[PDB]
């Protein structure tokens, strides 16, 4: 799981 | 499961 | 953005 | 940004 | 930026 | 599991 | 910049 | 586990 | 910059 | 497990 990325 | 990614 | 996940 | 994840 | 995880 | 990146 | 994990 | 990078 | 982890 | 780099 991860939150976010760009 | 993850948040967002652009 | 975002809150929160599981 | 976000808050939290699990 | 993000707050936490685990 | 890990938090962000760009 | 980010608060904590585990 | 980790936090971010760039 | 960032708090702690473990 | 490890905080940040760039």
């Amino acid at each position: 799981n991860f939150g976010e990325f760009s």
